[PDB]
């Protein structure tokens, strides 16, 4: 369906979901590093809901 489920689990980061569990195609979700963690400059900190109900890849960035 034209919707993705929960975004991937990134270690030491938490996504901002704004109170929802389902996201429409092209939805961009940004992660914030957890306490005692700082984002690594020049790294992706968000994912996007693409076709097939699949999220784009994201690597640990904290």
């Amino acid at each position: 369906m034209q919707d993705c489920g929960l975004p991937p689990d990134v270690p030491n980061a938490q996504p901002a979901l704004e109170g929802r569990t389902s996201f429409p195609e092209d939805t961009v979700i940004t992660y914030k590093c957890e306490e005692s963690f700082v984002k690594i400059p020049g790294e992706k900190d968000s994912v996007i809901c693409l076709k097939g109900s699949q999220w784009s890849d994201i690597e640990e960035f904290c």
